[PDB]
């Protein structure tokens, strides 16, 4: 599912993101955009043979098990296939676990490089949240 910005917002703050661990909706949303386009059936390659999943392109090395990522956590205890669904709770609670690993959202290259230090809030504008 290709989500539009302002359900994406929404899904997001009633799955508790807006403020976690002091990131606000916007930085959620901004990360969402340029991970994964808004869509939940994203997937990329990485070079060092692990693969990122979902509408956060969430990485099976460390947070979800593909079966193909030799030497891969599973932090997150999921199928890196939960992270693909029309239902973005379970890539809502790995990334909250992600968040609080210690790099909080620099752990999505995306967001570091594409929203970090901009107006996330622009993001956000416009949906009745
Ligand atoms: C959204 C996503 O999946 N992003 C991926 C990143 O999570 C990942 O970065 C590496 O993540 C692990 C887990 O967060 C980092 O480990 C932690 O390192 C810090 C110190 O920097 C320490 O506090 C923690 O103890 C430690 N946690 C564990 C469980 O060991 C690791 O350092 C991150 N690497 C870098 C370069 O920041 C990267 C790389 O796999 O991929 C993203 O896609
Ligand atoms: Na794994």
């Amino acid at each position: 599912k290709v989500f539009g910005r302002c359900e994406l917002a929404a899904a997001m703050k009633r799955h508790g993101l807006d403020n976690y661990r002091g990131y606000s909706l916007g930085n959620w949303v901004c990360a969402a955009k340029f991970e994964s386009n808004f869509n939940t059936q994203a997937t990329n390659r990485n070079t060092d043979g692990s693969t990122d999943y979902g509408i956060l392109q969430i990485n099976s090395r460390w947070w979800c098990n593909d079966g193909r990522t030799p030497g891969s956590r599973n932090l997150c205890n999921i199928p890196c296939s939960a992270l693909l669904s029309s239902d973005i709770t379970a890539s809502v609670n790995c990334a909250k676990k992600i968040v609080s690993d210690g790099n909080g959202m620099n752990a999505w290259v995306a967001w570091r490089n594409r929203c970090k230090g901009t107006d996330v809030q622009a993001w956000i504008r416009g949906c009745r949240l």
